[PDB]
DNA sequence: GGTTGGATGGTAGC
DNA sequence: AACGCTACCATCCAACC
């Protein structure tokens, strides 16, 4: 089988530039502002001219303004990027019925009944690149391989505005020689734990006993890496079913005052319910993030489904419970629905 | 032995 | 260290079939 993975480059930053072409060539840093102070928050994503100097998703905004004070710092407009993403995903469906929306900027297309060999895949890849450039003025990277994972690695090597096939013999080679930290799903925490066990390449996961690997990185990532290592991985391309939905917001000031927090929790429940869109949850968890960024969850599963109005009533009960059983001040508050019918 | 449930701890990645 | 946010996984213990 053949798989084609499209990744939209520095996506949030690219859309900001489509909407204001005077950003071409400038360092653009899309940010999530908390409302605490001037410029308090975290970088959601930055374009290649900002990443050049260390300004990446995750780091605090104040770190970034120390590195690039004259960079354009924009607030995040998820609703806008979502719309753009959805219009690009629609173009992608013209090339394949079998598609998987992995995220707001990532999709996999199974193209096994659309092309015979990797030559054609490349050509269709340029046809997807040109098409998205044509309609939305967005560059993307295309990666083609025999499975979802090596198609995503192909895009990673060819990043910005690239395209790259990985044929069967280079899969064999990469199981042997690819830094294992560049395997999708393997962050820096997991890369350091693996490096402590002496696993630097995918093939090294077959020397260590399975239980010693599972005991370190969980059964899920264990089976995943051993599978890629055998060259046996072959998960189908499918609609990702979301298991939970919710919002948590940052409060203006830290607090332990039910009536001061109520409005935020209620605001988060509203937004969560619109995101649910016809899905009926049976479970609610209130998540309070404390003064020191630790987390305090209280929850309930119901015999029956949860209405918006029941969620308000039940979230106050659960929040009251956090205030009784834990006396730290709360900084962020919100809600997490799950167990959909 | 497996599952549902809730609390605590933790992770990848835009 | 600073610091936002969605959603996912992992471990323990309790209660249960
Ligand atoms: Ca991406
Ligand atoms: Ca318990």
């Amino acid at each position: 089988g053949i798989v084609l993975f499209v990744d939209f480059d520095y996506f949030y930053a690219q859309v900001e530039e489509v909407l204001n072409p005077s950003l071409k060539g400038k360092p653009v840093v899309v940010c999530v502002f908390s409302g605490r102070f001037e410029d308090s928050g975290a970088v959601a994503t930055a374009n290649y001219e900002a990443r050049k100097f260390g300004v990446k998703a995750g780091i605090p905004i104040v770190e970034a303004k120390k590195i690039l004070p004259n960079a354009v710092y924009l607030p995040m407009r998820k609703e806008v990027y979502q719309q753009v993403s959805s219009r690009i995903m629609n173009l992608l469906r013209e090339y394949s019925e079998k598609i998987e929306i992995a995220s707001i900027d990532e999709a996999y297309l199974d193209i096994s009944d659309k092309v015979r060999d990797y030559r054609e895949a490349y050509n269709l890849g340029l046809e997807i690149k040109n098409k998205i450039l044509e309609k939305e003025k967005i560059t993307v990277t295309v990666g083609i391989s025999k499975n979802k994972v090596f198609a995503k690695i192909a895009a990673d090597m060819a990043k910005p505005n690239g395209i790259k096939v990985i044929d069967d013999e280079e899969v064999k080679r990469l199981i042997r020689e690819l830094d294992i930290a560049d395997v999708p799903g393997i962050g820096n925490i997991t890369a350091e734990k693996l490096k402590k066990l002496g696993i630097n390449k995918l093939v090294d996961t077959l020397s260590i006993e399975f239980d010693k690997l599972k005991g370190m990185i969980g059964e899920a990532k264990a089976k995943y890496l051993i599978s890629l290592a055998r060259d046996e991985y072959n998960e189908p391309i499918r609609t990702r079913v979301r298991k939970s939905i919710g919002r948590i917001v940052t409060m203006k000031r830290n607090s332990r005052n039910l009536e001061e927090i109520k409005p935020y929790l209620f605001r988060a429940i509203e937004e969560s319910y619109y995101k649910l869109d016809k899905r009926i949850p049976k479970a609610i968890h209130v998540v309070a993030v404390t003064e020191d960024l630790d987390i305090v969850s209280r929850g309930r599963t119901f015999p029956h489904g949860i209405s918006k109005e029941t969620a308000y009533s039940e979230s106050v009960k659960l929040l009251q419970k956090i205030l009784e059983e834990d006396e730290r001040k709360i900084r962020r508050i919100g809600v997490r629905f799950s167990k959909f019918i």
